[PDB]
């Protein structure tokens, strides 16, 4: 019993990071088999940043200026490709601390494990959830970026966020390890609009489980709503619209716990339209949405 | 910018974890140079746990009664002792993953991070204070004994917890890696008081310290306060009496923002009296006491 807000062992993944130098700059790399991926930003100046002109910026740029070390051995760059947003540096040897990996596209309302890294080397481990605007809120301070979040299956390691920016609202953005941006974000320092966010309803009723599971039950009524109701009180308070997916993916909770999920959200629903009156759930003041289902019968099963 | 609960990187631990069978019990050991620490217990049956005799429980075991596997590997035990509540087997292969490791005690309001464990593979990682009565309230199934605590300071991992047992309220308890619980515990399945327990003063301070750094300041007023009138509050609201001492590690917190250490006092104060009145401070809506000022620096600066 307890439950913890917990992060994946980050081993797998402190064995692929390493420090990338391009000029002034220096972040953190990716080396995964022969390939060490980072946020293409690692080739801008002060004076690049409003606007940078990628594709000219990298042109002025050979192999052997993408200094790579890879703990305190230096890796050789025999080739160098961005792709939309990251540069990817092909080395001369494979990572013999590779897992076995994959690149996947996480959706908003999904959690994720960041080690956030400075110069290569892992500082420490948190997990966090992509909000629904596709923004996370980490724990980044310059020389940050390239720092990653991953989530694992048994052996394998899903790499699913790259971190390149925070905005001037202190929250921050980052990309698939295509490069891609999460959000309508792009890597300039500019002054740029995060939609407005929502609270991930499924996860904040994944963790009303995790509570009745672990004791704290007093938020359980006898009441109970439909979708429709429901949904009425989510719009009010900015969760996000509950569907029957997010019914259906909380089927494995609703059975263990035999707590229909109409009726979590009854609880849910007076929860929100009352507060908390001074009380807590599982240690925290406020309803916590950082908790996938998937994470909470992980937790509460003893997954490794 | 940002702020985060934020664990150690799990990666030299987890090169420590191996799974330990005695009879039918299987929990984590701890492999560290030619040595496996476990808990004790692991010598048990269902009906040895009410009060066992561990003493006339291990006479009965031989090195050959000890299965320590390391993933899938087996280890030859060629010596085993019992150690207050943990027992020490000793293999004839140093791990060869063994970091810069140091057993340390730490002391109640210290933090440290968690790797839960179960069949010596890693389940995930965080990090949690040891209460004021040496209780931890963590994330602990059946099987995850064994699971330790620990610091890193560059490449030297000070371990200081290992998993032994869960209280009846749900709260956690163990032992240093000599084997000594922390507090009042016994290894025995009996209802065991565990000490009126206090929220940590100067965690929450150095917290606070975080919060004006990463720019939430809304409890910032135009009050000071002495340490007697600020302990009277501590008194009344169960929290740890403020010392110079603690006023003293704060010093770099006070330096770096210019807020004066009985100014951020004064602002605990009123929070203590008024409350949050619905608002958050770092996304808590609680006073949080599991960051120790040297975790504030440490994550403020972005050590590795
Ligand atoms: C300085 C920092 C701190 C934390 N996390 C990230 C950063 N970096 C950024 O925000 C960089 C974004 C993309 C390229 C142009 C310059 C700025
Ligand atoms: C079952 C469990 C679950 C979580 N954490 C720990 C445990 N284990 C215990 O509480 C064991 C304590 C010491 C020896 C006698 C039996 C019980």
């Amino acid at each position: 019993s307890g439950f913890r807000k917990m992060a994946f062992p980050s081993g797998k993944v402190e064995g692929c990071m390493v420090q990338v130098t391009c000029g002034t700059t220096t972040l953190n790399g990716l080396w995964l088999d022969d390939v060490v991926y980072c946020p293409r930003h690692v080739i801008c100046t002060s004076e690049d940043m409003l606007n940078p002109n990628y594709e000219d910026l990298l042109i002025r740029k050979s192999n052997h200026n993408f200094l790579v070390q890879a703990g305190n051995v230096q890796l050789r760059v025999i080739g160098h490709s961005m792709q939309n947003c990251v540069l990817k540096l092909k080395v001369d040897t494979a990572n013999p601390k590779t897992p076995k990996y994959k690149f996947v596209r996480i959706q908003p309302g999904q959690t994720f494990s960041v080690l956030a890294c400075y110069n290569g080397s892992p500082s420490g481990v948190y997990q966090c959830a992509m909000r629904p605007n596709f923004t996370i809120k980490g724990s980044f301070l310059n020389g940050s970026c390239g720092s990653v979040g991953f989530n694992i299956d048994y052996d394998c390691v899903s790499f699913c966020y790259m971190h390149h920016m925070e905005l001037p609202t202190g929250v921050h953005a980052g990309t698939d390890l295509e490069g891609n941006f999460y959000g309508p974000f792009v890597d300039r320092q500019t002054a740029q609009a995060a939609g407005t966010d929502t609270t991930i309803t499924v996860n904040v009723l994944a963790w009303l489980y995790a509570a009745v599971i672990n004791g704290d039950r007093w938020f359980l009524n006898r009441f109970t709503t439909t979708l429709n109701d429901f949904n009425l009180v989510a719009m009010k308070y900015n969760y996000e619209p509950l569907t029957q997916d997010h019914v259906d993916i909380l089927g494995p909770l609703s059975a263990q716990t035999g707590i229909a999920v109409l009726d979590m959200c009854a609880s849910l629903k007076e929860l929100l339209q009352n507060g908390m009156n001074g009380r807590t759930i599982l240690g925290s003041a406020l309803l916590e949405d950082e908790f996938t289902p998937f994470d909470v019968v992980r937790q509460c099963s003893g997954v490794t």
